[PDB]
């Protein structure tokens, strides 16, 4: 059990609402359980009308990302 999981998932928030885009702890933490991170912004930058590639350059620059750790 490595807390690494809610230190991405902090950054997956603050990507989210960057597009204005619902985001959801139990959503979010079900997806990377069953597919992978890269997968998920494929998904919805599909659905939204986005680029997968913008979404991960609003996910590289989380200070949640950066300030939290890994035990």
């Amino acid at each position: 059990l490595l807390d690494s999981y809610e230190a991405i998932l902090s950054g997956i928030e603050e990507t989210f609402a960057q597009f204005s885009i619902p985001y959801d702890k139990e959503k979010v933490r079900e997806f990377i359980f069953k597919y992978s991170v890269q997968d998920l912004l494929v998904r919805v930058a599909e659905d939204r009308n986005l680029d997968v590639e913008v979404l991960n350059q609003v996910r590289a620059q989380s200070l949640a990302e950066k300030n939290a750790q890994v035990v």
